[PDB]
RNA sequence: UGUACUAUA
């Protein structure tokens, strides 16, 4: 810190005015210092005369180099966001040029700022607060190659894409949907903890739920097509995504969401069916299997049940049949508990059995009877384990 | 008895 601003202790003075700082030419030094930053933080929140604003505009967002320097700074990025806020609230003759310049600084260094832990905050702030038409120019400056993937998988940068999805109209970011939907890109992005969050947010924004009822017909159609292209790519890699440590959450979301019912049935039919036994024994996919049992339409649910109950094991090395393998498996046991709870819920009225005016009560009673007979014959083995005890308990609880 | 994310003074 400049010596003039210090006292006898080598400590920042008291009674310091914002104008002193602005006039000194030493603003950059206060802005990257913890204590200076906090003085500025409070100073910039108060009443500001026109020249105080003018000096902030010039020194904080007026020159590219000092702009970039503050934006990438642990303390300075906050001052930048404040001054941007004040600039957008100040409708004098300089409003347009200030905003245009800001748009040019960020655009020219888009990738670098997005990837930076601190500058990515300036970007998010700018996307939210600039006039939409200029925020759209920032989106347009996003890279379209491997750098876009790196943004998506970065713990900080991914939040830039999320901000875009939240505050920018689909038309302007439609290229992101198709970028992501490219098979190799989807592969990389969904195999990553942060990338998955990006895909998830995109899916939600593209969903025709209560948050999108304000769209025009034409805009609904644009959203509908984008979703359909993304889901095609997602469902093409469905087994890989469902068994993946991160992307299983995305598959679960699609399966669990009634507003994505058509895509849920696609996933169940083309990916889960005929693979229930093996998927049930996987750490990650077992969770997708539970969601599928819970949310499948009754016609598919009956096929899933049949697949388990009539599951022929060519060479039984881990148990005589699918039910037997799953009940005593470390992950599969959860799938069976799920099947059981569903049946008990059906038979006891806690779940609808009548889908679309037609009543599958008799099928639930049949499945429950099979499970009851199996648990009865196996009670001695099952009672050795917590999962077995829970099933025995679920059944005992039903008798009442 | 079995998984993620929720990121700066």
């Amino acid at each position: 810190l400049p010596t003039w601003s210090l006292d006898s202790n080598g400590e920042m003075r008291s009674r310091l005015s914002l104008s002193e700082v602005l006039d000194s030419g030493d603003l950059m030094k206060f802005a990257v210092d913890k204590t200076g930053c906090q003085f500025l933080e409070k100073a910039v929140k108060g009443s500001l005369t026109s020249y105080q604003k003018f000096q902030l505009f010039e020194q904080v967002i007026g020159r590219k180099d000092d702009f970039l320097k503050l934006s990438t700074n642990i303390f300075g990025n906050y001052l930048v966001q404040s001054v941007i806020g004040i600039s957008l609230a100040t409708n004098d003759d300089g409003y347009t040029k200030r905003q245009e310049k800001l748009k040019n600084f960020i655009s020219s260094q888009m990738t670098d700022m997005c990837l930076d832990k601190f500058a990515c905050r300036v970007i998010q702030s700018s996307l939210q607060n600039m006039d939409l038409s200029l925020a759209c120019k920032l989106v347009q400056a996003l890279p379209r190659d491997a750098r876009l993937i790196a943004i998506c998988v970065d713990q900080n940068a991914n939040h830039v894409i999320q901000k875009v999805v939240a505050v920018i109209p689909l038309k302007n970011w439609e290229f992101i949907v198709d970028f992501v939907a490219t098979p190799e890109h989807l592969r990389q992005i969904c195999s990553d903890k942060y990338g998955c969050r990006v895909v998830q947010t995109i899916i939600e924004k593209l969903t025709a739920d209560s948050m999108n009822v304000d769209l025009t017909s034409a805009a609904q159609n644009l959203r509908e097509r984008a979703l359909q292209r993304l889901m095609t790519s997602v469902t093409n890699r469905c087994q890989e995504l469902a068994t993946n440590e991160y992307a299983n959450y995305i598959i679960q979301h699609i399966v669990s969401n009634d507003d994505l019912a058509v895509y849920r049935e696609c996933i169940i039919e083309k990916c889960l069916m005929r693979n229930l036994l093996s998927l049930s024994q996987e750490k990650f996919a077992s969770h997708v299997v539970e969601k599928a049992f819970l949310h499948a339409p009754l016609e598919l649910l009956a096929e899933m049940m049949d697949e388990i109950f009539d599951g022929y094991i060519p060479h039984p090395d881990t148990g005589k049949d699918a039910l037997d393998i799953m009940m005593f498996h470390q992950f599969g046991n959860y799938v069976v508990q799920c099947m059981l709870t569903i049946c008990c819920d059906a038979v006891s009225g806690r779940r609808q059995t009548k889908e679309g005016g037609y009543d599958h009560a008799i099928s639930f009673q049949d499945w429950l009877k099979k499970l009851h007979s199996r648990v009865t014959k196996e009670r001695h083995r099952l009672s050795r384990f917590s999962s077995g005890k829970k099933m025995i308990e679920t059944l005992a609880n039903l008798r009442s």
